[PDB]
């Protein structure tokens, strides 16, 4: 399965800098998403700041994107 929704994958931009992948808890129409990372620690966050695993494009704020992967995440990602 490679479709993201809450509870599902995405990759959001960690407080340190830039996208890590990371769980949806919720997302907002008006252009704004809310991720937990798995280290344990939840933030809302805007549509420049989040997308789907697809590299490309979003997929539920947006519908450009499609099915694709990423080249960037934490080590301890499983």
């Amino acid at each position: 399965s490679s479709e993201f929704q809450i509870n599902e994958q995405v990759l959001a931009s960690w407080s340190d800098s830039r996208f890590y992948p990371a769980k949806v808890t919720a997302v907002n129409k008006d252009g704004t998403y809310t991720v937990k990372f798995y280290d344990g620690v939840v933030q809302t966050v805007k549509h420049i700041h989040v997308k789907a695993f697809s590299k490309d494009q979003n997929i539920v704020g947006n519908a450009r994107g499609s099915r694709a992967h990423s080249s960037h995440l934490k080590s301890k990602k499983g």
